[PDB]
């Protein structure tokens, strides 16, 4: 219990009814600080707690691979919350209008949401505060250290965020207390109608066969815990020296569960720190789930233009601009990149892996984004192409981790200058020849036709 995890958004008259919790980024019952604080505030106010989720109108911007994954977990979440006397209300529409009408017609006392630094989340918040008179608070239930408490500014490098975050670990890395219980439309409805609207835009093969394969990642809080415990007892020892070999999938595979909030990163760290494994293989894992993951929330929180050329460091903007008029080797289009029609079979295999599984390997995701810059008309055209492709097919898309990693590959955010070659400038270059020495490229290409 720490009061630094909750920040007030608007102060008003405390109502006389139930505490409404606005679930957005953390779709789980266990290990949800925003859910725990909702009950704690409800208990001291002699009022029940209720959880609300808003299905936004932006779902038609992505495929069904993300729609079915999150909705299937919501079906498990509704039953898991019913076992704790907490009613889950699933609304469909704009949050600025659905939540404003829900608070008034339900007599809410205190309305709480979870933290998300993305622009669209701030878009809803601005409209919510314009239609409520009750207190409005938000809780960071996605980061071990609150994003505003870790650093009060945009950190420039990973080696500068590591001392600040690791110093605040003993105050914020704590066990999760139990969520004690209190004292309309079925989800199968919207899942059927939603899929029907996304079917014409589903990615297919030549024989009218859908490209997505949904047997790689089962959604749900239950399946998320099995993936964590399996990775620790079978892959944690080999994560250090095999995280960059996509031929062996020696990764946690938590990104679909982590992005949708189906599992807490603080719970994952607790189980890893209390697991006797290789010393080097462990330190490399927390470096990604603590430093690199929570620096992405830091990137989107303190940079309003996180998806634009303006958020690049000064040295990268000067480097890339001096190479805007350099002759590009090739200029593929959005339709070419989407179906993997480039002359680089390592890039095609990376794009084919994303279409068929919905989760590209960590190493190949850097090579995939940097070649987009090398084959684009302008750096700004690469940002849009990389964002549209990542957010449409990645199960972990539409996440601060994506915009930060896209800014890392194209603009060198949280990176330094390198050799100065044409087009890419001083940005870190990843050659096909350098990839042949790191791992078996012939194995990765043959794994995806
Ligand atoms: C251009 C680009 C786009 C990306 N798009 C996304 C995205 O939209 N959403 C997303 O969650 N990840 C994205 N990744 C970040 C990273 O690739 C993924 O976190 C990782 O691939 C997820 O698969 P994993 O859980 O099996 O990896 P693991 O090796 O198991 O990492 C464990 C966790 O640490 C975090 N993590 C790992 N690597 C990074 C990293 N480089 N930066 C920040 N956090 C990290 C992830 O949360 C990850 O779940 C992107 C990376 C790049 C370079």
């Amino acid at each position: 219990m720490n009061p630094k995890r909750i920040r007030a958004l608007k102060s008003g008259k405390q109502g006389d009814g139930p505490v409404v919790y606005w679930m957005s980024r953390d779709q789980r019952a266990e290990d949800n600080w925003a859910l725990l604080f909702s009950r704690a505030i409800a208990k001291e106010a002699n009022v029940p707690v209720v959880v609300v989720f808003c299905l936004t109108d932006e779902f038609l911007e992505a495929g069904i691979r993300q729609y079915e994954f999150m909705l299937k977990g919501l079906q498990e979440l509704e039953v898991s919350l019913s076992r704790k006397k907490i009613p889950s209300f699933f609304l469909r529409g704009d949050p600025g209008e659905k939540i404003s009408r829900f608070v008034k017609d339900y007599n809410a006392g205190t309305l709480v949401t979870d933290f998300s630094p993305l622009r669209i989340k701030n878009q809803w918040i601005e409209k919510v505060i314009s239609g409520i008179s009750i207190p409005f608070f938000e809780v960071d239930a996605h980061n071990v250290v609150p994003c505003w408490e870790a650093s009060q500014k945009h950190e420039y490098a990973a080696h500068t965020f590591r001392p600040k975050l690791y110093a605040l670990l003993p105050e914020f890395l704590e066990e999760f207390p139990e969520l004690e219980p209190n004292s309309v439309e079925t989800l199968s409805d919207v899942l059927e109608t939603g899929v029907k609207a996304l079917l014409p835009e589903r990615a297919l093969l030549k024989n009218k066969d859908p490209l997505f394969e949904p047997w790689h990642f089962e959604p749900g809080e239950k399946a998320a815990k099995k993936v964590m415990e399996s990775f620790i007892a079978d892959r944690l020892d080999s994560y250090g020296a095999l995280r960059n070999d996509p031929t062996k999938n020696m990764l946690s595979n938590l990104s679909p569960y982590l992005h949708f909030g189906q599992i807490s990163s603080q719970r994952v760290v607790l189980e890893v720190e209390k697991a006797e494994s290789n010393p080097g293989s462990k330190k490399a894992f927390l470096d990604e789930i603590l430093i690199w993951k929570e620096i992405s929330d830091n990137f989107c929180y303190y940079n309003p233009g996180y998806d634009g050329f303006e958020s690049f460091p000064s040295w990268a903007k000067e480097s890339l601009n001096a190479h805007r008029n350099d002759v590009r080797s090739h200029i593929y289009t959005l339709e070419e990149f989407e179906a993997g029609k480039t002359h680089d079979p390592l890039w095609n295999a990376s794009q084919m892996e994303l279409l068929s599984t919905g989760k590209m390997h960590g190493y190949t995701r850097m090579y995939w984004a940097k070649k987009i810059l090398e084959w684009s008309e302008s750096p700004e055209k690469a940002l849009e192409i990389a964002i549209c492709l990542n957010d449409r097919y990645e199960l972990d898309g539409r996440d601060p981790n994506g915009y930060a990693g896209i800014a890392w590959s194209i603009g060198g955010v949280h990176d330094r200058a390198w050799g100065e070659r044409e087009v890419t400038g001083k940005i870190r270059y990843m050659s096909y020849e350098g990839c042949k020495r790191k791992f078996d490229v012939k194995l990765y290409i043959e794994k995806y036709s």
